[PDB]
């Protein structure tokens, strides 16, 4: 029996705040949202309170709560075992023929809401490129993310693709470390995927630059995963 599955039973109100740096563009994001790890789903609106957004807002989707998965039984969840005191997880963003960001955040449970804290710095980021200018649509492709321990940590691996506006995707890539933020009791740390699927969306009465994100996420045990029919 683990503790993180009682705080996650009913949906769960979630706030989000990063502070970035990317090609000396400084630029910071306020969200809230709500979700439901019953169902996997998690959606938020994110503003930029410091203009425009200085890329894409599909480059920094998923970083605006793998907690919000949903989970069966027959796959130990590691990331929801963690809480109350939460989790903190570190990326290495590579985008293909584009720069790289590092961005770590520290996921809390603090008074009933879920609070995603992090920061991202990067650069090398091509300033004629559809990163940079914003020419990507805002729409990513469904995901299948890897996760598997490594150390004392869970680490997490997979590819993102945002559609460009020409019939082309941009690549993203991404590496992450999920650990506890207290040496606490935690669940086992296994081989298994997340199903992931992202609808952005616009709000036609907000005025800031911003994105509201549809997330679904599942999670697969490895011997379900390769019975799978599609
Ligand atoms: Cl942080
Ligand atoms: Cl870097
Ligand atoms: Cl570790």
């Amino acid at each position: 029996m683990n503790i993180g599955s009682v705080v996650f039973q009913k949906p769960i109100p979630f706030v989000v705040q990063f502070e970035g740096d990317i090609n000396g563009k400084k630029f910071s994001v306020a969200g809230k949202g709500i979700g439901d790890a019953n169902s996997g789903k998690f959606e938020g609106k994110h503003i930029c309170t410091t203009g425009d957004l200085p890329i894409s807002w599909g480059a920094i989707a998923c970083l605006l709560m793998p907690c919000f998965a949903k989970y069966p039984n027959d796959v130990p969840d590691y990331i929801k075992s963690t809480f109350p005191e939460g989790f903190q997880r570190e990326s290495l963003v590579e985008f293909g023929n584009d720069g790289r960001y590092i961005a770590k955040q520290k996921v809390t449970l603090e008074n009933g809401i879920i609070y995603n804290r992090g920061t991202i710095t990067g650069d090398g980021f091509n300033e004629n490129g559809k990163i940079m200018r914003r020419e990507l649509q805002d729409k990513v492709a469904p995901m299948l993310t890897y996760y598997y321990p490594e150390d004392d940590g869970l680490k997490c691996i997979f590819n993102q693709l945002i559609n460009g506006n020409n019939e082309d995707f941009q690549e993203v890539k991404m590496s992450q470390k999920i650990t506890p933020l207290s040496d606490g009791p935690t669940a086992p740390r296994k081989l298994h995927y997340q199903h992931i699927t992202l609808d952005l969306r616009k709000d036609s009465s907000e005025a800031a630059d911003h994105i509201v994100i549809t997330e679904n996420a599942k999670a697969v045990s490895a011997e379900k995963y390769a019975k799978a029919c599609f």
